[PDB]
């Protein structure tokens, strides 16, 4: 029910802070490296406390969970910090910037008995969930090939961080790429198992930061998977296909944040859209994860769901820095 921030974020203020509102919790405190600014943004989002201290917000005891949505670079230590002060946690994706950090962060959370869980959103929404269910259903037959566009045009207002600063998590495939990871590992329900890839800086990436990508999984089914991940495409829609022996979903307009977008099933009867009932993906994720607080289930998206696709992530980081394909391996 009672949450602090750790951060500042356009992401809370968007959609997070509200969701939590939305489905029973409230927000109690927050936590920016400004006394100015987070004080400015407290006022602006109807949060009572503001704080810059991370021991503060954490160690608060009117503070269950904890929200971490600050810039890649920060999300192990103060997802730690919670932990270490006996606090659920909802950190952002990437859950870290290496795989021996995410996979600190979930025993942690599993020694200390709380919920950890990524935020991974996409996972949520109803076009996703029903192309799931489709495949499970055997509407397509087997699985063959999936196909992920996720080329988008990065706003003015982002184009900071993101685009700089590769040690600090900034880049395409570390923020984009790993939402495209997950949504195949929950549509496809399968893990998998290397990528190629190609990446290039097509005006947006400043110095060796990368703002599209390319590439190919294979995953362990033998289906293969290509995406698309871009910041520079302003007039690509997004997408997420899955093509069977005996059907193809086509999912258009599904990788964005707000709950829209048509699933359409291609057989031999013909074309239809499946039938959607769409919620506020971030509502759903919130619902879920004050659910498992209360101990009833796992988050939508669970710290390993996290390293998984950071795993899948850096692979695709080394498929295209060295370009070789590169095996997906966890740790786990
Ligand atoms: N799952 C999802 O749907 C999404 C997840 N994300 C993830 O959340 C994280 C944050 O993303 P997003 O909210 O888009 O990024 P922002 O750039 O809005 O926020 C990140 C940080 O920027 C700092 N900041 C805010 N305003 C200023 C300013 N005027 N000058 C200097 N610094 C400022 C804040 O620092 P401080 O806290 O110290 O004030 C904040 O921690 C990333 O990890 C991203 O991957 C982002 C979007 C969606």
């Amino acid at each position: 029910n009672r949450w602090g921030l750790i951060g500042a974020s356009t992401i809370a203020r968007e959609w997070v802070i509200g969701a939590i509102r939305a489905t029973g919790g409230e927000v109690v405190s927050m936590m920016s490296t400004s006394a100015e600014r987070g004080a400015a943004y407290a006022t602006e989002n109807g949060i009572g406390k503001s704080v810059t201290s991370v021991e503060e917000l954490v160690g608060d005891p009117d503070v269950d969970a904890v929200y971490v949505s600050t810039t890649n670079e920060l999300h192990r230590e103060q997802t730690l910090a919670a932990i270490r002060a006996g606090k659920h946690v909802l950190c952002e994706k990437p859950l870290a910037m290496t795989l021996e950090d995410a996979r600190e962060m979930v025993v942690a959370a599993r020694e200390a008995g709380v919920v950890l869980g990524t935020n991974h959103h996409l996972r949520n929404a109803a076009a996703h969930r029903a192309m799931r269910d489709a495949i499970a259903e055997g509407r397509i037959g087997r699985p063959i090939a999936a196909r992920v566009f996720h080329a988008v045009y990065l706003p003015p207002h982002l184009q900071g961080w993101r685009l700089e600063r590769p040690e600090a998590g900034g880049g395409v495939i570390l923020d984009i790429t790993v939402h495209d990871a997950d949504t195949l590992r929950f549509v496809l329900n399968d893990d998998p198992a290397e990528a190629v890839a190609i990446s290039h800086s097509a005006g947006m990436g400043k110095e060796g930061v990368e703002d599209g990508v390319m590439g190919v999984l294979r995953f362990q089914s033998g289906v293969i998977a290509q995406f698309h991940d871009a910041f520079t495409t302003k007039f690509a829609e997004t997408g997420f296909e899955v093509h069977g022996t005996e059907g193809s979903l086509i999912g258009r307009n599904v990788m964005t944040q707000k709950p829209v977008g048509t699933v359409t099933l291609r057989n031999a009867e013909g074309e239809s859209q499946l039938p959607l009932d769409p919620a506020n993906l971030y509502e759903t994720a919130l619902a879920a994860f004050h659910s498992a607080i209360e101990g009833h289930g796992q988050p939508s998206a669970t710290g390993e769901d996290g390293v998984w696709s950071l795993a899948t992530g850096l692979a695709v980081v080394k498929a295209a820095a060295t370009g070789q394909a590169a095996e997906i391996e966890t740790g786990l």
